[PDB]
């Protein structure tokens, strides 16, 4: 489209399926062609909110999501959208304390 004001927009570079123990700290790092106006994050066919575990952000053209308090729970794909896109990224809680439950 020429002299246009609203354009599609897409990802320049996608997620990064991430591994991290839990309880730890999972930042979603990604990019887009243009400045999302807004980025609605989802975890789990769930809908995310800047809140204090996930506490995303906007750097122009780079976009990222900090989730502290990871748990065995958070294991899910995650989809950041941002009004034409959505990207997706899987994550790995682990578990900093592996003992032998048969015991």
């Amino acid at each position: 489209g020429s002299s246009g004001s609203s354009g599609a927009n897409c990802f320049t570079e996608e997620l990064t399926n991430l591994q991290v123990e839990e309880k730890g700290t999972a930042v979603f790092t990604c990019k887009t062609e243009h400045p999302a106006a807004t980025v609605t994050w989802r975890k789990g066919l769930l809908e995310l909110r800047a809140s204090g575990k996930h506490q995303p952000s906007q750097e122009g053209l780079t976009l990222r999501l900090t989730i502290s308090a990871l748990e065995k729970a958070d294991s899910d794909t995650y989809t950041c959208d941002i009004g034409q896109a959505q990207s997706r990224a899987q994550l790995l809680v682990q578990g900093r304390r592996s003992g032998p439950s048969s015991g």
